[PDB]
């Protein structure tokens, strides 16, 4: 059980969140990738999956799936999911908010050509007008470090990545909002998460269009 | 206040989990019906939606929104949560897989025609091949009444309530799990999910495309 093993492909994915929560915490992972549909296989077949799906976190003795688990059980080992009930809920709403963000601005990329520039104008309407506000709006409530409990937690964490996915998607987005940019620098500072934003860390890159196609067609899945 | 207020459309959706969750524990509730466009804008205007979404409960001071954070926080207030963190990583992942399995099946009266028979030939492959399996193998794993800990938990009544959806979808997708179909009539006849269950109750009927088309069109939500 000495690092935990991450299953998963080469590359971001719903993996990504997963990573960034472990190097923050400061624990050292392996991970064994998923390069092909063989791969994907013997995982299923072998009994690894329990519902024949990736990402898989090998932790503690457990064969655990499905992200949200793998979140919350290594946020509460690690101690950054809160010290109580209350503060997991705000903990829970905020980070539910940002996977949804996360998700909205990482499925452009799959969407049908026809419908691609529609759906991208909406994106940016909802982080501008959403998503960002709202996380501007929870900072300035309590002229805190931290989102939550005025601590280090999972959100801050979350928060951070998916502020970078922003920046990758349009740059523009997060001029308007300058405690978060304070924000953004803070959480970059800390030791873990600058050591993870350094080259050369498991910090993976995004997917272009050619891989994408490429990565998707030779494993096939609806 | 005293009971927790739930605001949501008056249909399933989103919210229907929680009313469950609610109803199991034997926690009284009220709801606040959103019957037109005004409502919703009424409801976003005044303050009370972080994301501008529902659902969203009042409870304990909170105006707490997110499906998953207001799933979180009653079953740690109503100790549905199991006992400890390794508990609740089994009891995450059988929920997500049960929250997925839930919207497959539901997002299949959206399909357009043209795409909603493969869909449909997709959703029942998944469903008997994947999902059921995988919930008649924990029960077959250990042989007790309830799916963690030889408790009830927040996940026992999770996936009651999504075996009523299969059961509604293609009730012969249920017959070759004899497991699953004792556990679907031990967990029916629970005091609080009997109540939920009859007649006059705060649950929620489907709704077919015709009424989906019909309601979805008023709001106009993107
Ligand atoms: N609610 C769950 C969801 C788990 C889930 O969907 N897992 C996917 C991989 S992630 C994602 C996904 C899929 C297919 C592929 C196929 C090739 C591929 C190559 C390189 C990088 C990625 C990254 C993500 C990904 C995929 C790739 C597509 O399944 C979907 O599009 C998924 O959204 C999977 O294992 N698919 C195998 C299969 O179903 O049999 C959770 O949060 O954990
Ligand atoms: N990750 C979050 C997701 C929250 C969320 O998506 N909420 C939706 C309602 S649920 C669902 C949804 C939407 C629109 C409508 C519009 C009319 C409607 C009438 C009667 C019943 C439902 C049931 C669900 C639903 C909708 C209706 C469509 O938004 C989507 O399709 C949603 O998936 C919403 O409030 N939309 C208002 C808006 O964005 O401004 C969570 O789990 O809590």
């Amino acid at each position: 059980a000495g690092k935990p093993v991450l299953h998963y492909f080469n590359a971001r994915g719903r993996m990504e969140c997963i990573r960034w929560l472990l190097a923050a915490a400061g624990v050292e992972f392996e991970e064994k990738f998923i390069q092909s549909p063989e791969d994907l296989e013997k995982l299923k077949k072998d009994g690894n999956l329990m519902f024949d799906q990736v990402p898989m976190v090998e932790i503690d003795g457990m064969k655990l799936a499905q992200t949200r688990a793998i979140l919350n059980y290594i946020a509460t080992k690690y101690d950054l999911y809160g010290k109580d009930m209350k503060e997991r809920a705000l903990i829970d709403m905020y980070s539910e908010g940002i996977l949804d963000l996360t998700e909205m601005i990482g499925q452009l990329v799959l969407c049908p050509p026809d419908q691609r520039e529609a759906k991208t104008a909406l994106a940016k309407d909802r982080t501008k007008n959403r998503y960002l506000p709202a996380f501007e709006k929870v900072l300035k409530s309590h002229g805190q470090d931290y989102l939550v409990g005025n601590r280090l937690t999972r959100v801050d964490i979350h928060l951070l990545e998916v502020l970078l996915y922003v920046e990758e998607f349009d740059a523009s987005l997060l001029t308007p909002f300058p405690l978060l940019k304070a924000f953004k620098s803070r959480i970059s500072s800390l030791p873990n998460v600058k050591k993870f934003l350094q080259p050369g860390s498991q910090r993976k890159p995004p997917m272009d269009a050619k891989q994408i196609q490429e990565a998707r067609k030779a494993f096939k899945i609806q």
